[PDB]
């Protein structure tokens, strides 16, 4: 998983 | 999961 995704989650 | 999700996935 990205860190952006991450973030988002 | 949402509409948007299901589009971006
Ligand atoms: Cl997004």
């Amino acid at each position: 998983e990205s860190q952006l995704h991450s973030n988002k989650r």
